[PDB]
C-alpha cells in the first residue's frame, strides 16, 4: 500500500460549503456552487455539502411559487449534473423541486454526471420567523422516484448512498429542521448504516442559534457514532427580515473536526478527513448501538441503498486532521486542567473507598523518589486526609539495594507521614547465596535474577510490614508499565493490595504532579519537593531505553486499547502527530528543549516492540492484577474490566503486518 | 390565587439525589434513600430521582444473582413503599427485580404508599468496563405487569406518570445507557407527552464522561423540549475496578437548571423548580414537534398513562430558579460578549 | 419460618402415577384414580399425573365413539371433580371429551373441586401400531372454552397452571406423542414460564421404547430447564395387540429424580420433591433461555395463565430427594471414575498448552508432601511426559523453616526421587530469621510463606522456569492463603479448579490407574494415608488438618461452596440441604475410598456454625485474594473462582445480610 495515502488508511475527505446566494438567480447560484465544488475536487474531497435551497435561495418566500424560477432551477440543476461528470466529490445541492402536486424542499445528491438521489425535507417549520408549509410540502413518508432530466431517480426520506469501494463511507442526507425534532431521520439512518450524516441548512442566524446548531450537530455525531456535516446559508440571502452568517462545521463522534469563519466576506469551506475506521471501531464495540437498531428493525430495513463508485485519489494528499501527540494528555490547557482534576479525584476516591472498607487500615508504601511513587504517596495522603485519618498512618519506606532517594525522604517529611529506611542489601546477599548466584562469590553478574531478587525483596518486605503493623500495600505501577510488562511479576512491584496508578499512563503522571503543585493545597515546601522531583526525573530514562519512549508507546496503546486499529494505521497516525516538532500543539509543561520529533523509522521500531510486548509477552502480568480504578476514556488494562485477552498468545500477525505495510523509513 | 406559590404559576419542584451506597446492604441503601426523600418532602419537591440499582448497589456484579440479596431488595423496597405513604414527592428508586426468568434492572416508581410502576432498563451495555448482559435482562419490548408486594403493577418501557392535578407534569423514566443510543426511549416518550424526563444512572466516572453525560442530557432536554433529571452513583460503590463521582444535574430545554458537587463527601441533591409552562409554550409553538409525533403515531400511542394525584403545597415555598433581570442581556460576561 | 418444611424451602412434592386400567369402565378408573389421589394427598404432594385417556382406557379403539362410553366418562369425571374438593394435589387425568364436532384426547386439570382446565393432545399419531386420528381429533390451535359440569373452562394447548402462593410451581400439560415431535408444546410453554412439564402417556411398551421415553423426557427436562413428570399406562389395557409396562418417572434438569417398577403387579407412584429454586436459578443465569423466549415472543405471550391457590402443608414432611454429601464427588463409582478422568485430563492439558506457549520452560514447584502439592507434581510430570519433555526439567523443592522433621518431608523426597525429577532442598530458616529481625519482630508464619514463594520465583528466574502453584478451589473460596507474596501467587495454578474433596479421589484415581511406577503408587498411597489421617500429637501444627481447624471441615465448606457458586442459594436453604445430607451417617451413599472410620455425621449446630464462617469468608474476606489470581483451568461444572470466569464479585463488600439471614432463619440446634 501507499503508506501516505489518507484514503488507504480509512479516511474520507468531506467538505461543508457556504456559497454566494444570489436570491432569484439560479444560474448564478449554480455558478458559485460549481466553483466551490471544483475546489473540493482539487482538495481531493469525496463529499461536498451546500446550504438549504442552494439553487434558488432559501429566503425568497412566495418567489418559490413562480414558474420561471422553478424552470431556471431545473436548468441550473441539469447544468450542475453535467459538469459534475468531471468532479470527484459527491455534491449535495439544495433546491425547490416539482413532484406530484407541490414543490418539495429537496437536496439533490449528484455524482459523476448522474443524480444518485433526491431527498425531501421532512419537517417544514411554520412558526416564528419560518413560513415554510406555505410554499413547500413535507416529505415524511414520501417514497418512490422523481423524474429529473429524463431519468427516474430515487426519491424519499429513506435513501442511503454507500460507497462500493469505501465501505466505511455511507451517506445520509437530512435538512435543517430535521435534526431538531425528538426523532430525527438521521438517527434511524445511522442505525440503518449511515456513517456520514449531512445536513443542508438555511438557518437565519440569531443570538444563540449557532450554539444550538453546535449542540444538536455535536450531540448527533456522538449519539449516532457518525460524522456530521453542517452547512448554512451566507452572503446573498434576503435581509428583508433575517440575517445570515453562513456557518459551516464538521463534527465526528462529539469532536469538532473543523469549522469556518462566521459572517464571512466570501465563500467558505470546512474540509476535513473523517476517520471512518474510528466510527467502524466505536460501533464494533458499542453493542447497544446494534441492539437499538434491532429493536427498530422494521424502521431500519426500509432504507434503500444507492451504490456508487467513488474511486478516490491513491496518492499523498496530506491529512486534514489534527492528530494530537498525547492522546492521554490534551494540549488545550483548560481541558488538561479538567482531565488532571478528574484523574486525581478518581484515584483519591477509589483509595478512600478501599480504606473505609477495611476499618481504615494503615498504608504501607515503598517510595523511591521517582514519579509514580511520588504521585501514589500524594494520593494516599489526600485519601487519608479527606477521611480525617492521621498522616502518620501512612508508612513510607526507602528500601535501598546496591541522589533521588533524597527527594523521597524530603517529600515524606514534608507531608507528615511516617518515614523509615530498610536496607534490603543484606537480605539480598543472603538470598543470592542460598540460591548460588555468582554475586555471592564475587563475580559481578548483573543479570535479570540479580535485579529481580531486589525487586521481589522490596515487595516481600512491604507485604510483611503490612501484615505486622496492620496495613495495606499501595502499588505504584502505571498503565503504560502494565501495557509493556515493565515490571517484576508476582513477587515484585507488579503485585500490591490496591494500585492507584494502574489506570494512569506514564505521560499523565507528570501532568498530575504539575497539577498538584499548581493547586498547591499541601503547602509551599511540599510544592518545592514535588517540583524537585519533576526536574530530577526528566532531563524513567532507564525504563524507556529498552521499551522505547512512553510518548510513542502511549500513543500506540491508546490506538490499540480504544480502537483496535491495525499497526499500519497507528504508524500513520503517530507519524503525522510526531514527525514535526514545530507543527501541531504541545501541552503545558514542555520546554522547547524537551520537545522531540520522532521519525518513521523510530515509530516503526517502537511499534514492533509494542505489538510484541502487548499482544504477547506482557498479558500474563496483567492477568493477576491488584484492584484499582480506571482513569482514561481510552481504557484500562484490567482483565476484570476493559482488556480480556489470552496469556498464551503470539503477536505474529501484527509484526507481519508491520513488515508488509509500514515502510522502513 | 396565592400569588407567591410557585406551584400555582406552573412550576414543579424536582430533585436529583445521590445517596450513600452500601454495596450488598439493601436495608442501609433504603435508609439513606428514605432520609433524602424525607428532605425532598420538606423542600416541597414533587419528584426525587435516585441512582441506578439504588437498593443493591450497581457495582456488585454476580452478587446480583444471590437469592439473599434479591430477597433483601424486595424487603427494603416494600419498607420504602410503606414509608412513602407520608411523603410528598414521587420516588424513583433503582433496584434489581425478579420477573419471569431473570432479574431486570428496574426503576420502581413509588408514590403515596403504592407502586405506580416498574420500568426496566432497555439497553444493557456489555463492552469495556460494562458486563451487564451477564447478570440482567433487556427490557426493550417488555410490557404487561409485575407482581410487587401483593399487587400487580404496570411493567415496561412504555409507561407515563401523568399528574392529574398538574397537567404539565408528565413523567417518563429511562436508565443510564438508555439515553446514549441513536433512538432513546425518552424521545418517543416526549412525543408521547412526557415533560419531565428522568434518568437513573450508575455511571462509573472517567476522564471526559461527565462531559458526555452533560452533552447528552442537555441535548435531550433541548431536542425533546422537556426537563431532564440525571442522578449518578456516588460514595459506597465498589472501587475494585471503577470510581464513582455521584454527579446529579437538572436540565430544562438546553439550560442547566441545577447541578451538584462532583466527588462529594456525603449525600447530595439538586433541587430545582421546572417551569412546566415554559415547556408547554415551546411545544405549543414548535409545530414540527407534533409533526414528528404524528409521523410516529403507532410508536407513540402505545404508551400507558398511570394517573396519580400529587396535591402539592399551595403556600409560599420560594422559587428555586434563577430568573435573570435582563432576559435580553445575560449577566455572565462571556455569554454577553458572544451575544453582543 | 419452619426450618424443616420442604415447601418453605422452595420444594414441591409431585406424583407420577400408573393406575389399574379397567378398559370401558370409567367408574372403575375413577375409583383407582381417587384412591391413588388420596394417597398423594396423604403424602402432601401438590401434583399427581395419570396416564393417557385414564377414564376410558387408551386401547379401546372404536369404543371411544360409543355414546354410552363417553357419557360414563363425563359422569366419572364429574365424580372425580367433586371428590377432589378435599384433595390437596392438582389432578391431571386423561379422558376423551366432547368438543364442538368431535372427541378430543384431553387431560383434565382438576383442583379443589373445580376444573382448572382441559388440555387436548396436539399430535395424534397415525402410523404403525397407532391409529389415533380415526377416533379422535387434533387439538393444535384449538382455543376457547369447553363446557364441563355446567361451567365454561379454558380449553387449549396454550394453558399454564401457576400456583399463586408457590411462584416456582407453574404447570404445563402435554400428552404422549406431543413430546416426540421436533417442536413440542412443552418447549414453548417452558419459555412462556412453565416450570413443571407434565406428560400423560399411553405408550404401548416395546423393545427399546423405554429408552426413547427416557431419552426424550430427560432431554426435555434439561433443555427446558424444568421438571418433567411422566406417567404411562399399565395393567388393564387391552393386550389384543399391545403390552403395557406402566413406567412412571420424574426428571429435573436432566437428572432422574424418581421412577417406578416396570411391568408391576398393582398400581405404582413416583413421588419426589422438585427444587423449584434450582430451576429458578438455572434460569436466572442462562441468559440465552430468555433470549430464546424473546425471539419467539408471539408464541410465548399467547399463553393463558390460570391461577390457583395451592395452600400446601406447612409442617415437616421430610424431603423425598437424594441430596449427595459431596456435590463435587459423586458417590456412584462409575460416575466418579469418569469425573476424575475428566478433571485430571483438563488439568494436564491446560498445563500442556501453557508450556507449549513458553517453548517448554522448566517447572518449579515447592512440594511439601501434602495433597495439593503432591497432585500438582503428578500433573506436572504427566504434562511434561505427554509433551515428550525430560522429567528432570521438573524442579521440586522442599523449603523447611521451623519444622523439626516429619514423615511428610520424606514423602516429598521419596515421591520426587521415584518420579525421576530434579529434587533439591533449601532451608529458608535463616532468611526468615534475618527478615523477622529486620522488621522488628503469626508474623513468622507469614514471613515463611512469603519467603517460600519468593525463593521459588527467584529460582525460576535463575534456571529459566515458571512457578507452578498448588492452591485449590476450597482454599481460594475461603481465603486460606498468603496473598501477594505468598502461596497464592504463581505463574500458572493447576489446582485452582479442583476442590479439596476431589483432590483425594484424584490421587486415588492416579494410583488405581497405575500408569506411573508401582513405587510412585506406593508413595502416593503413603501421602494419602499420612495426610487424611489426623496426627496423634500435632506435628508442628502444619498439615491439612490445620486448615480444617480454622475454616471448618471441607466436606461442609465444599457443599456450601457448590450451592453458592452454582445456584446462589440463601444460607438457610444450604443448611436445610446439608442437614438432610449429613446429619445421619447411616443414610444415603458414600463415595469409594472412605473407610467407615472416616464417615462423619454433622449436626445442625455444626452446619450452622461452619456456614456462618463460610458466608463471612466467601462473600466478604477472601474475594480480594481471588481478584488477582494466576491462570489455570476451570474443572467442575459447579464453576470456578476466577474473576475472569465464573465469579465476578467486589473486594470491599460486607457479608452482613447472609449472617443476618442465618441468624433469623436457621435454628441454633
Ligand atoms: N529505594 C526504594 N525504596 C522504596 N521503594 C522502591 C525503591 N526502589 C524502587 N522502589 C519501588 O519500585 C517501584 C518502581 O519500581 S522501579 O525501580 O521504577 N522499576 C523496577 O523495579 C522494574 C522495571 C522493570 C522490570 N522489573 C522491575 C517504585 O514505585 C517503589 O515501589
Ligand atoms: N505467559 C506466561 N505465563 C506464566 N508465566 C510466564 C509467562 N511468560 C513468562 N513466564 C515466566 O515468568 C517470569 C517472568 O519474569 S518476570 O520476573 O515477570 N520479568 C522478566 O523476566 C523480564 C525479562 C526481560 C525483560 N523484562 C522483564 C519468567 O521467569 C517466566 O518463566
Ligand atoms: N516445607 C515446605 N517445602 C516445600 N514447599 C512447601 C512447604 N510448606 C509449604 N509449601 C508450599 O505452600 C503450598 C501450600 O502451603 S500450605 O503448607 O498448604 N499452607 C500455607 O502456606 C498457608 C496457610 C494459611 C495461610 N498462609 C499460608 C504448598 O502447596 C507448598 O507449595
Ligand atoms: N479487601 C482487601 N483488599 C486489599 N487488601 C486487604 C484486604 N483485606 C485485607 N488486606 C490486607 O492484605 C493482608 C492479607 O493478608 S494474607 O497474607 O492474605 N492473610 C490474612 O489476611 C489472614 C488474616 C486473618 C486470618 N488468617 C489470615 C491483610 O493482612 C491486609 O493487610
Ligand atoms: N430552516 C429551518 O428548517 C429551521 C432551522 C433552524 N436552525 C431551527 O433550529 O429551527
Ligand atoms: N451504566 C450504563 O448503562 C452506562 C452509562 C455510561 N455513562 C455510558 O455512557 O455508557
Ligand atoms: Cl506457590
Amino acid at each position: 500500500m501507499n503508506f501516505y495515502s489518507a484514503y488507504q488508511h480509512g479516511f474520507v475527505r468531506v467538505a461543508a460549503c457556504t456559497h454566494h446566494t444570489t436570491i432569484g438567480d439560479p444560474a448564478a447560484n449554480a455558478a458559485s456552487v460549481l466553483d466551490m465544488a471544483r475546489a473540493c475536487h482539487d482538495d481531493g474531497a469525496a463529499l461536498a455539502v451546500f446550504p438549504e435551497l442552494t439553487l434558488s435561495g432559501y429566503s425568497i418566500e412566495d418567489v418559490l411559487l413562480q414558474d420561471s424560477l422553478l424552470d431556471a432551477v431545473e436548468d441550473a440543476l441539469l447544468d450542475l449534473v453535467t459538469e459534475s461528470a468531471d468532479l470527484l466529490p459527491v455534491l449535495v445541492v439544495g433546491a425547490p423541486l416539482r413532484h406530484r402536486h407541490r414543490i418539495y424542499n429537496t437536496a439533490v445528491v449528484i455524482h459523476r454526471g448522474a443524480v444518485l438521489g433526491v431527498v425531501p425535507k421532512s419537517y417544514l417549520p411554520t412558526y416564528r420567523e419560518f413560513y415554510e408549509r406555505r410554499q413547500m410540502a413535507p416529505g415524511d413518508g414520501e417514497r418512490g422516484t422523481i423524474r429529473i432530466g429524463g431519468a427516474d431517480v430515487a426519491f424519499g426520506t429513506d435513501l442511503l448512498f454507500a460507497a462500493s469501494d469505501l465501505p466505511g463511507f455511507v451517506l445520509h442526507v437530512e435538512i435543517a429542521e430535521d435534526m431538531f425534532v425528538p426523532m430525527p431521520p438521521s438517527a434511524e439512518a445511522a442505525l440503518a448504516g449511515a456513517t456520514v450524516l449531512a445536513n443542508l441548512s438555511g438557518s437565519p442566524i440569531t443570538i444563540g442559534r449557532a450554539e444550538d446548531r453546535r449542540l444538536l450537530a455535536r450531540s448527533a455525531s456522538a449519539r449516532c457514532l457518525a460524522a456530521y456535516v453542517y452547512a448554512a446559508a451566507g452572503e446573498g440571502e434576503s435581509t428583508t427580515d433575517l440575517a445570515w452568517d453562513g456557518q459551516t462545521m464538521i463534527w465526528e463522534n462529539g469532536a469538532l473536526l473543523a469549522e469556518s469563519e462566521r459572517f464571512p466576506k466570501g465563500v467558505r469551506r470546512s474540509v476535513a478527513d473523517v476517520d471512518t475506521e474510528l466510527l467502524r471501531s466505536e460501533r464494533l464495540r458499542m453493542g447497544t448501538f446494534d441492539d437499538n437498531r434491532r429493536h427498530h428493525r422494521e424502521l431500519t430495513e426500509s432504507f434503500r441503498r444507492i451504490d456508487f463508485a467513488l474511486d478516490p485519489p491513491a496518492g499523498d494528499i496530506g491529512l486534514l486532521r489534527e492528530v494530537e501527540r498525547f492522546p492521554f494528555v490534551p494540549a488545550d490547557p483548560q481541558r488538561l486542567q479538567q482531565d488532571c482534576y478528574e484523574a486525581y479525584n478518581i484515584q483519591v476516591s477509589g483509595l478512600e473507598q478501599r480504606l473505609r472498607a477495611l476499618d481504615y487500615p494503615k498504608v504501607v508504601i515503598g517510595v523511591s523518589g521517582g514519579l509514580d511513587s511520588t504521585h501514589a504517596l500524594i494520593v494516599a495522603t489526600h485519601a487519608m486526609d479527606r477521611e480525617g485519618r492521621p498522616r502518620s498512618d501512612i508508612l513510607a519506606f526507602a528500601l535501598p539495594g546496591f541522589h533521588t532517594k533524597n527527594n523521597a525522604i524530603k517529600l515524606a517529611r514534608a507531608l507528615g507521614v511516617t518515614f523509615s529506611e530498610i536496607d534490603i542489601g543484606d537480605t539480598a546477599r543472603l538470598m543470592l547465596h542460598t540460591i548460588g548466584h555468582p554475586y555471592s562469590v564475587g563475580e559481578k553478574v548483573y543479570d535479570v535474577t540479580f535485579e529481580n531478587v531486589q525487586a521481589g525483596l522490596r515487595t516481600d518486605y512491604l507485604f510483611r510490614i503490612a501484615n505486622q503493623r496492620g496495613g495495606i500495600v499501595l502499588g505504584t505501577g502505571d498503565l503504560s508499565e502494565l501495557a509493556l510488562g515493565w515490571s517484576t511479576y508476582g513477587v515484585g512491584d507488579q503485585m500490591s493490595h490496591y494500585n492507584v496508578n494502574a489506570g494512569v499512563p506514564k505521560t499523565l503522571i507528570q501532568h498530575l504532579i504539575r497539577w498538584v503543585i499548581s493547586a498547591g493545597e499541601f503547602g509551599e515546601k511540599v510544592g518545592e519537593v514535588l517540583q524537585s522531583v519533576l526536574d530530577t526525573e526528566i532531563t524513567l530514562q532507564s525504563s524507556e531505553a529498552k521499551v522505547g519512549p512512553f510518548a510513542l508507546q502511549d500513543f500506540s496503546l491508546f490506538q490499540v486499547l480504544r480502537y483496535g486499529f491495525r499497526p499500519s494505521k497507528i504508524a500513520f497516525l503517530a507519524w503525522h502527530a510526531w514527525n514535526d516538532a514545530e507543527r501541531g500543539n504541545w501541552p503545558p509543561g514542555f520546554p522547547k528543549s524537551e520537545r522531540p520529533s520522532y521519525s518513521l523509522a523510530e515509530i516503526r521500531h517502537w511499534l514492533q516492540i509494542f505489538v510484541q510486548r502487548f499482544y504477547s509477552f506482557s498479558q500474563f502480568k496483567r492477568s493477576a492484577l491488584p484492584n484499582g480504578p480506571k482513569v482514561s476514556h481510552g481504557g484500562a488494562l484490567s482483565p476484570r474490566g476493559d482488556w480480556r485477552a489470552p496469556s498464551d498468545m503470539s503477536a505474529r500477525i501484527w509484526l507481519d503486518q508491520i513488515d508488509r505495510e509500514v515502510p522502513k523509513g
